[PDB]
């Protein structure tokens, strides 16, 4: 579809497209990771080692000493920059194809409705693209997190109404204004707006990357709850019914049985996985459903190695694997 609008033809890139880097922001002394900084860093080591076997990894941290934990890992690069937190999925630049070339977008990030400090995270993209990539960066005057949106690459996007229409985000516009703006920015034909569904512990106002994800052009993998007494049951059932009306094939990702840290339910979701070259890295929570979701996804993705990575520690700060990384795609810049 050769559509041009105000000088540009735009294509949205799905996660399974070929990538150059996976980018992460390390936990450090002055982040909210402090009370268990070593447990989370041990988990990062595993995550990084697994990804590095398939494609390059870029680690962003505010001190040289933060990199010394990862020094002897193949295909790992380092970049010095100050950070508030580690959730680069939400503040990291987002690639699109603009007139046949890769171009990165730099949306404004306010930490999910100014729930935490966000001034340093906001400036990571400017500095990274100025010092490392030495590459122009498109400023977009619009509050958006990458975790709140999901693409199939044929011009269809997936998102949640509760997040994007929240008064703590872009309150000054309405649904029609927002739906229009995002279609122009990513050159989309369609946006699917999910009214129902959440994961308990999620402090991001119902990010789509905890609920439903495209795994190929035709297939959406989405969360459900097998336990009818769990608060997740009918919210995810209603969400499942919305998803049936889209016409896409569906793959079910049953949530684990409740996990707690300091008498607080953790937001475990198998939807927070990440595509890299030739592999899909999936979060494992040491529930019996780890095996079940791994077999399902693996059978549905015969060109990928599906790899489980222990993601329990990530949940203490209310995100998982996908939340903790950002994809930078391979192509002409
Ligand atoms: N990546 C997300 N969607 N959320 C991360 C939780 C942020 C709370 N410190
Ligand atoms: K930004």
């Amino acid at each position: 579809e050769n559509l041009y609008f105000q000088g540009h033809m735009i294509k949205s890139i799905p996660e399974w497209s070929e990538q150059e880097y996976l980018m992460l922001s390390l936990p450090h002394e002055k982040s909210d990771w402090n009370p268990y900084l070593e447990e989370i860093l041990q988990s990062y080591k595993e995550f990084v080692k697994v990804v590095s076997e398939f494609q390059k990894v870029l680690l962003i941290a505010p001190k040289q000493s933060d990199f010394e934990n990862f020094k002897d890992i193949k295909n790992v690069e380092f970049f010095k920059c100050d950070t508030n937190d580690t959730w680069i999925r939400d503040f990291g630049a987002i690639d699109i194809v603009e007139n046949g070339r890769l171009k990165a977008l730099d949306f404004t990030f306010n930490a999910w409705g100014n729930k935490f400090q966000s001034e340093l995270d906001n400036a990571v993209n400017s500095k990274l693209f100025k010092e490392k990539f030495k590459e122009e960066l498109k400023k977009v005057d619009f509050i958006l997190e990458g975790g709140s949106i999901d693409f199939n690459g044929e011009g269809v996007m997936l998102t949640s109404s509760h997040c994007l229409l929240n008064e703590n985000r872009n309150s000054h516009l309405n649904k029609t204004q927002i739906d229009t703006k995002l279609k122009e920015i990513f050159g989309l034909k369609q946006i699917i707006w999910l009214e129902n569904g959440f994961i308990k512990g999620d402090d991001t106002d119902h990010h789509i990357d905890t609920l439903a994800r495209f795994i190929d052009k035709n297939t959406i993998a989405h969360c459900i709850c097998e336990d009818e007494e769990d608060e997740h049951y009918l919210p995810l059932q209603k969400m499942k019914e919305e998803l049936k009306k889209t016409g896409f094939d569906l793959l079910e990702l049953p949530i684990p049985k409740p996990l707690y840290y300091e008498e607080r339910r953790l937001g475990a979701t198998y939807a927070n996985f990440v595509f890299i070259n030739n592999a899909l890295i999936v979060p494992f929570y040491k529930d019996k459903n780890d095996e079940i979701i791994a077999k399902r996804l693996s059978k549905a993705l015969p060109n990928h190695k599906i790899i489980g990575v222990d993601a329990r520690v990530f949940l203490r700060q209310n995100g998982s694997l996908h939340s903790s990384c950002q994809n930078r795609f391979k192509g002409l810049r």
